[PDB]
C-alpha cells in the first residue's frame, strides 16, 4: 500500500497460479443454511476458506476476542482475523476434466485456432465434443505394417466385389426367368415394361449399396494412410471402424483435454521457424494467413507464458463480498448471479466425478464434460456462445465479463466515475449582486458541507466541550453555530459544476457566501460558461479539502482567473442579454435630446457645455440634461482618444489634466467603468464593441483589472437595462397590416402567371425565374413594410441592434397541423446532435489525453505557412494566425524586418505585419514539434485562456478534445463529416487529386467524366477515367480544359481520400488538409476553434509507421517503414498502456491480446494514474512541480 508502483503487468494464469491464489477448494454448491443463514462449510461463502464473518471470531466461537490473531480454530477451521479478508481471499475449483478458456476460443480471431491451425468452426467441434481429433500417430509401426494392411484391405475389398457381382447376376438371371414366364402367360406390353423397370432399378439399388460400402472402405484406408495429428474425424462411425482396426497405430480424443494434448507436444520454436517462411509466394493471403497467425505464435515465444494456460485445470472463485448474498430490507434475500454461475459449474463438475467413478458410458461422461465446458464459458463470458444462461424472468445472468465492462459497469465509468463525499447540489438562481469570484451558498448546504470544520471550531471555542457535543450542536442547528460558520467558510473556496461538463470552464471555484434560502446564487456572467439556464437548472458543489486542492481552486480554477474561452481566446464573461441592451441604451446618442448641446448664438454662449461630469449629473437629476444627449464637457480623471490627445498634449497623457470633448453623459459614465488608464471610446456600445473592447483591454491589463471591469459593466448594464424602457406589448408585436394585404397581392401574380403558363406563355424557365422575382419582390417588400413600420427605438428592434440576442394573426386548425410536422423533426434531430457529440468527444479525449507540454522549446526550425490576409485581411486569420509563434523572421521587401522570430504574434503584431503588407508567415506548430515527449511551449504558442505563453504543465490534448467536442451540439456537412475526418475513413463520395503537375484534358462522355493530366516532364500521362458527373468539378472559375494543375490540387468537388493525399503530398500536407476540412465544417456553423486544437488531434494520427520488413517514430532512430494515417479510435487502441486501452473499447480483445503478449504498463499516461489513484502526469502532477522545496529565506526568519 505504498501508492507508487512503477509497472502493471498481466499474463495467462496457470492452474498452479490459480491454486496458489486460492485459500482452499470450494467443494459444494451451497451458500448459506436456510435456517441458521450462516455460510455452509466447504461451499461458497465458507468462512474456513474466504474468511470469517465477524472480526476476530471463528465459526464455532471458541475464539472470540482480538487477543489471538493469525491463528486458526482447530474445530471450525476458521482463521481469527479481520472480516475484511472476506473481500480479498479467493477460492478455486479443481476440474475433473480440463476446460478451454472461452476468451481464447471464441474470441475473434481465435487465439487458439491461430495457434494450432484449427479453423474456429473446426476447433468449436473439438472442445464441444462434436468430432474426434488425432492426437498421436505411430509412423514406424504404420509404415512397417503398411504392406500387410494393404493386402488385407484389398482382399476384404475384393470379397465385397465378388459378393456384388454374384448378387447382380442372381437378380438378372432371376429377372430373365420372371420375364420368360410372361411369354408363356398373358403378355401385357405395359406390364412387360413395368416389370423390367422394377427389376432394372432394383439392380441399380443392389449395385449402389455395394458401391457405398466400397467407398466407405476406400474412405477408411485413405484416411488411415494419410492419418496425421490435428486431423478431425467427424464421422464417428468411421472413427470407430478406424479404431477397431489400426487402433494401436494412433490415438484420438475429444474435448478440452485433447486440445490440451495438442498443446503439450507443440514445439513453439519449430512451429515458428516453419512460419518464418517470408518466401513461399506470400503475395497471396496464404502467407498473410500465416502472417496473422505468426503474431500469436511469436508472442508465446518472445514471452515466457506456457500456451497451456488457455486450458484450465482449476478455476478461481471470486471473494464472497464481491458476489455478496445479503438479506434485503423487508425480509427478502438478494445475491449476485456469480453464485448461480459458480453453482452450475461446481454441480456439473461434481456430477462428473460421480460418473467417472461409476464407470458410466462415454456418451454420458462426454455429455458431462460438454456441460461442464459450457458452465465455465457462461461463468466467464455468458452469452458469448449460444443462448446465455437466464434466470427467472428470462434475463441473462451477469458473468465476470459483463461485471468487468459496461457503460455503467466497473470498466468504463463505474471505475472512472464514482460518487464523492463533501458534496451537494440544488437549483440555481441569478445572483446579480455577487462579485465574479463569489457564489451564493444556502446556509443549510454550507453547514452540512463544512460540518467537520464547524465542529472543531465550536469545540476550540468553549461552546461545546467535546466532539460529540459539537455534532448534535450542528445537527439540531442551534443558532450559535452560524457565527462560527462564516469563519470556517471565509477564504475557503468551493467548486461549482453543472452537467453536462463540456469544457473545463464547466467547473470553477468561488468564494462561498452564506445566503438565505435553499437555492444556489450563481453569478450572471458565468452562465455562458456553464450554459446554465435559470429554468430549474441544478448545479453541484464540491468542497476542496487538502491544501493542494484549495491551492488548485484559488489559482487554477478560480472564476475571475478564467475569463477567456480556452478554445477561441474570446471572452466568455463578457456582458450579454440585459447587460448589453442596458449599456447600448446608456451610450446611445439621441439627436435632439433634452439637454442637447447648442453652439454659441449671436447673443448667448454654448449652452451644452458643463464644468465637470458631476455637474451633468446634477443637471440630469433635474429635467435639464438627458443621459443620451450630445453635450460637451471637460474631463480631468479620464483618458482622451489616442489620436485626438496627441494634438492636445504630446507632453503626456492627462493624469489630472483637463480636456473637453463632446459625448453623451452615458458614454462618460460608461468610460468611468473602464480602467483609468484606458483611453476614451465615445461610441454606442454593441456586443462586438464591448467584445472588441474587452479583448483589447484583456491583452493590455492583468485579468484582475479585466475581472473588475466586467463586473462594473454588469452593474451598469443591469441598472440601465431597467431604465431602458424595454417591454413587450401588442403594439410592439402585432402585425403590419400592409403585409397581409400585399401578400394577397403578390399571391395573385403567382396564380395568374400559372394561368399564363398553362396556355403557352410558359417559355420554359421564364416561369421559374418570374415566380422567384415575385416571391422575392414580395419577400423584400415585406421587410421594408415591416422594418420601416417599426420605430427605430422599438423594444424589439433595440434588443436586435444591441446584439443581446409570425403567429400574430393566429393560425386556423389546418394551418397549425402542418406546422407540427416540421417542429417535431427539430426536437428529434436535436436528440441525435447531443449523443454523437458526446461519443465523438470521448474518442477525441481517448486519443489526445496524454498530450502535454514537456519542455519550453524543442528548437526545431520546422513550421507551417499561413495565408494571412489576401485583400491586397483574411477572414480566418483569427483561428490560424492569432496566438502563434514565428519560426522565421518577418522580412519586408524593402529590407525592414518587422516582428522577430519566436514572437507571440498578438493582434497588434498582425496589424504591424499588415502595415508592411506581408501576405504569408511561417509559424511554429505542434504538427512540426520535434519534442520526444508531448509538445513544447513555443511550438504550441499562447494559451487561449491565459493570453500568455502556455505553461509547461498544460495538458493541451484534453483541452483540444473539449474545444472540439463542445460545439458539436451546433452541427447540422456536419457531425458525420467530422467523424469521417477524425476517423480517417475513405470519404463518403471520393474525389481525386492530381498525382503530378501539368496540363489537364477534360473529356466529356455520357457514361463518365474523364480527366487526363499531361505532365510537364513530360512523362506518362495520368488518367482519371472513372468519374461521376453528379460530383461536378472543382472551382478555381471552374477547372476547364487546358488549365494548369499542381501536385496537390483537387480535381473534382467532394472529399479527397486522406490516405491518397498522404502518399502523394506526404505526412505534413495531410495534417494541413485534415485541419483544413475539419475547420471548414465548424466554420460553416460559425464556430471559432483555433487551429492548434485540431492540430493537436491530427498530430496523433501520423505518429506511427507501417513495418514492411524488420509503430512509433522514436524506435527507428535506435527495416523500412512508411508514414501511416489512421483514425483516432485505431490510434487510441494502439497506446502503450493496456489498461488504458482496455477501458476505451472492447476490453476482451485488449485483455486477451495483452495477457498473451504479457505486456507491462509503465503507468505513463494519466488515465492509468486516475484508475489506480495516482497523481496524473500533468499540471501539478509533473515531477518538476510536485518536488518543489519551500524554505523561508534566512532574511525573513530574522524579521520573525
Ligand atoms: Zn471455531
Ligand atoms: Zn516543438
Amino acid at each position: 500500500d505504498v501508492n507508487f508502483f512503477d509497472e502493471l503487468r498481466i499474463g495467462l494464469a496457470t492452474a498452479d497460479d490459480i491454486r496458489n491464489w486460492s485459500y482452499g477448494e470450494v467443494k459444494k454448491p451451497e451458500t448459506i443454511n436456510y435456517r441458521t443463514l450462516k455460510p455452509e462449510k466447504d461451499g461458497l461463502f465458507c468462512e474456513k476458506i474466504f474468511g470469517p464473518t465477524r472480526d476476530w471470531e471463528c465459526y464455532c466461537g471458541k475464539y472470540k476476542r482480538v487477543r489471538f490473531k493469525g491463528i486458526i480454530c482447530e474445530r471450525c477451521g476458521v482463521e481469527v482475523t479481520r472480516a475484511k479478508v472476506r473481500r480479498e481471499r479467493m477460492g478455486h475449483i479443481e476440474l475433473a476434466a480440463p476446460v478451454t478458456h472461452i476468451w481464447y476460443f471464441k474470441g475473434v480471431p481465435s487465439r487458439l485456432g491461430y495457434l494450432l491451425d484449427l479453423a474456429p468452426k473446426d476447433l468449436e467441434k473439438i472442445i464441444y465434443f462434436a468430432a474426434y481429433v488425432i492426437t498421436s500417430v505411430d509412423d514406424e509401426m504404420r509404415h512397417n505394417e503398411l504392406s500387410t494392411l494393404e493386402a488385407e484391405m484389398a482382399v476384404e475389398k475384393k470379397a465385397v466385389e465378388d459378393q456384388r457381382d454374384a448378387d447382380l447376376e442372381a437378380r438378372a438371371q432371376k429377372l430373365e426367368a420372371d420375364l420368360a414366364e410372361l411369354e408363356a402367360e398373358g403378355a401385357k406390353s405395359d406390364v412387360r415394361r413395368k416389370v423390367r423397370d422394377s427389376g432394372e432399378r432394383e439392380m441399380r439399388q443392389l449395385r449402389d449399396r455395394a458401391q457405398r460400402e466400397l467407398d466407405r472402405l476406400d474412405e477408411i484406408w485413405n484416411t488411415f494412410t494419410k492419418l496425421a495429428p490435428k486431423q478431425l474425424i467427424v464421422d464417428e462411425v468411421l472413427y470407430r471402424e478406424l479404431q477397431d482396426r489400426y487402433g494401436e497405430y494412433f490415438t484420438g480424443a475429444m474435448g478440452a483435454e485433447s486440445i490440451k494434448k495438442l498443446i503439450e507436444n507443440f514445439d513453439i520454436d519449430a512451429e515458428a521457424e516453419s512460419l518464418r517462411e517470408v518466401i513461399r509466394s506470400g503475395k497471396g493471403q496464404k502467407k498473410l494467413r500465416a502472417l496473422k497467425r505468426l503474431k500469436v505464435v511469436a508472442a508465446f515465444q518472445q514471452s515466457g507464458n506456457s500456451p497451456m494456460g488457455m486450458v484450465l485445470d482449476a478455476v478461481p472463485v471470486i471473494p464472497p463480498e464481491l458476489r455478496p448474498m445479503v438479506q434485503l430490507d423487508g425480509g427478502r434475500f438478494a445475491t449476485s448471479d456469480l453464485n448461480d454461475l459458480y453453482r452450475r459449474v461446481i454441480n456439473r463438475n461434481n456430477r462428473l466425478k460421480r460418473l467417472i467413478d461409476l464407470g458410466a458410458p462415454e456418451i454420458i461422461v462426454n455429455n458431462e464434460k460438454r456441460m461442464l465446458q459450457e458452465s465455465v464459458d457462461a461463468l466467464f463470458d455468458n452469452g458469448r456462445r449460444g443462448r446465455p444462461v437466464t434466470g427467472p424472468g428470462n434475463r441473462p445472468l451477469k458473468s465476470l465479463s459483463d461485471l468487468l465492462k459496461g457503460k455503467q459497469g466497473r470498466f468504463r465509468q463505474n471505475l472512472l466515475g464514482k460518487r464523492v463525499d463533501y458534496s451537494g447540489r440544488s437549483v440555481i438562481v441569478v445572483g446579480p449582486q455577487l462579485k465574479l469570484h463569489q457564489c451564493g451558498l444556502p446556509k443549510l448546504m454550507a453547514l452540512e458541507l463544512f460540518k467537520p470544520f464547524v465542529m472543531k471550531r465550536l469545540v476550540d471555542l468553549n461552546h461545546a466541550q467535546n466532539i460529540k457535543s459539537a455534532k448534535r450542536m450542528v445537527e439540531r442547528q442551534r443558532p450559535q453555530v452560524w457565527d462560527v460558520l462564516e469563519e470556517v467558510i471565509a477564504e475557503h473556496p468551493v467548486l461549482l459544476n453543472r452537467a453536462p461538463t463540456l469544457h473545463r470552464l464547466g467547473i470553477q471555484a468561488f468564494e462561498p457566501q452564506l445566503v438565505e434560502g435553499k437555492a444556489i446564487q450563481l453569478h450572471p456572467l458565468v452562465c455562458e460558461a456553464f450554459n446554465a439556464d435559470f429554468d430549474g437548472d441544478q448545479m453541484a458543489v464540491h468542497l476542496p479539502l487538502s491544501a493542494e486542492a484549495q491551492a488548485e481552486a484559488r489559482i487554477l480554477m478560480l472564476s475571475s482567473n478564467n475569463i477567456l474561452s480556452p478554445a477561441s481566446g474570446k471572452p466568455l464573461a463578457m456582458p450579454r442579454l440585459d447587460m448589453v441592451t442596458g449599456l447600448y441604451y446608456l451610450t446611445t446618442l439621441v439627436e435632439g435630446a433634452t439637454g442637447e448641446y447648442q453652439a454659441a448664438t449671436k447673443d448667448a454662449p454654448e449652452q451644452g457645455v458643463y464644468s465637470s461630469p458631476a455637474e451633468a449629473i446634477m443637471a440630469m437629476d433635474r429635467g435639464a440634461l438627458s443621459v443620451r444627449a450630445k453635450i460637451k464637457v471637460r474631463l480631468t480623471e479620464l483618458r482622451p482618444p489616442t489620436d485626438l490627445e496627441a494634438q492636445l498634449f504630446e507632453n503626456g497623457w492627462k493624469p489630472g489634466d483637463a480636456w473637453t470633448a463632446e459625448t453623451t453623459l452615458g458614454r462618460v459614465m460608461f468610460n468611468e467603468l473602464l480602467p483609468k488608464s484606458y483611453p476614451f471610446v465615445n461610441e454606442q456600445m454593441h456586443k462586438k464593441v464591448q467584445a472588441r473592447i474587452i479583448n483589447d483591454l484583456a491583452e493590455r491589463f492583468p485579468m484582475i483589472v479585466v475581472a473588475q471591469t466586467v463586473d462594473k459593466l454588469k452593474d451598469a448594464g443591469f441598472y440601465w437595462a431597467t431604465r431602458s424602457g424595454v417591454t413587450v406589448s401588442m403594439a410592439d408585436v402585432l402585425v403590419p397590416p400592409q403585409k397581409q394585404e400585399i401578400l394577397e397581392r403578390h399571391e395573385a401574380e403567382a396564380d395568374a402567371i400559372e394561368r399564363k403558363y398553362q396556355r403557352g406563355a410558359l417559355n420554359h424557365t421564364e416561369r421559374n425565374e418570374s415566380l422567384v422575382k415575385i416571391w422575392q419582390d414580395a419577400t423584400e417588400e415585406v421587410g421594408k413594410a415591416l422594418e420601416e413600420f417599426y420605430p427605430a427605438d422599438n423594444p424589439i428592434i433595440t434588443i436586435v441592434k444591441s446584439g443581446a440576442t409570425s403567429f400574430r394573426e393566429g393560425l386556423t386548425v389546418l394551418e397549425y397541423f402542418i406546422n407540427t410536422h416540421g417542429a417535431r423533426k427539430g426536437l428529434a434531430d436535436t436528440a441525435l446532435r447531443t449523443a454523437d457529440s458526446g461519443y465523438l468527444t470521448r474518442r477525441l479525449v481517448d486519443v489526445s489525453q496524454d498530450v502535454i507540454v514537456r519542455e519550453h522549446d524543442c528548437e526545431t526550425e520546422r513550421g507551417i505557412n499561413v495565408t494571412l490576409a489576401e485583400r491586397g485581411r483574411d477572414a480566418h486569420v483569427e483561428t490560424s494566425a492569432f496566438a502563434r509563434t514565428l519560426a522565421t523572421d518577418a522580412v519586408d521587401a524593402n529590407g525592414n524586418v518587422i516582428i522577430e522570430r519566436g514572437h507571440d504574434l498578438g493582434d497588434p503584431a498582425i496589424d504591424a505585419l499588415l502595415a508592411a503588407g506581408i501576405t504569408t508567415v511561417k509559424v511554429r506548430s505542434v504538427l512540426t514539434c520535434t519534442s520526444a515527449t508531448g509538445v513544447c511551449a513555443m511550438c504550441y504558442g499562447r494559451s487561449m485562456a491565459t493570453g500568455k505563453l502556455v505553461d509547461i504543465g498544460e495538458a493541451v490534448g484534453i483541452v483540444a478534445a473539449q474545444s472540439i467536442g463542445e460545439p458539436g451540439t451546433q452541427l447540422t456537412g456536419g457531425l458525420p463529416r467530422v467523424q469521417e475526418l477524425f476517423e480517417a475513413r475513405v470519404p463518403r463520395n471520393k474525389a481525386p487529386i492530381a498525382d503530378v503537375a501539368g496540363r489537364v484534358r477534360l473529356e466529356e462522355s455520357d457514361k463518365f467524366f474523364k480527366i487526363t493530366i499531361v505532365p510537364d516532364d513530360g512523362g506518362e500521362e495520368v488518367v482519371y477515367d472513372k468519374l461521376s458527373k453528379r460530383q461536378r468539378l472543382r472551382v478555381i472559375g471552374v477547372l476547364s480544359d487546358g488549365d494548369h494543375v499542381e501536385v496537390g490540387d483537387q480535381l473534382m468537388e467532394g472529399a479527397a481520400d486522406p490516405h491518397e493525399v498522404l502518399r502523394v503530398q506526404g505526412p505534413r500536407e495531410v495534417q494541413i488538409h485534415l485541419v483544413k476540412e475539419v475547420q471548414e465544417v465548424y466554420r460553416a456553423q460559425g464556430v471559432s476553434i483555433h487551429d492548434k486544437h485540431i492540430e493537436v488531434i491530427v498530430r496523433q494520427m501520423l505518429r506511427r509507421v507501417t513495418i514492411i520488413d524488420s509503430t512509433e517514430r522514436a524506435e527507428f532512430e535506435a527495416a523500412a517503414g512508411r508514414p501511416v494515417l489512421m483514425g483516432i479510435t485505431k490510434a487510441s487502441l494502439a497506446t502503450d498502456s493496456w489498461l488504458s486501452a482496455a477501458s476505451f473499447q472492447e476490453t476482451t480483445r485488449v485483455l486477451t491480446d495483452a495477457a498473451i503478449n504479457c505486456r507491462s504498463d509503465k503507468l505513463n499516461g494519466l488515465k492509468e494514474n486516475v484508475i489506480i489513484g495516482k497523481l496524473i502526469p500533468a499540471g501539478t502532477g509533473i515531477s518538476r512541480y510536485r518536488n518543489i522545496q519551500v524554505q523561508p529565506t534566512e532574511e525573513a526568519r530574522a524579521a520573525a
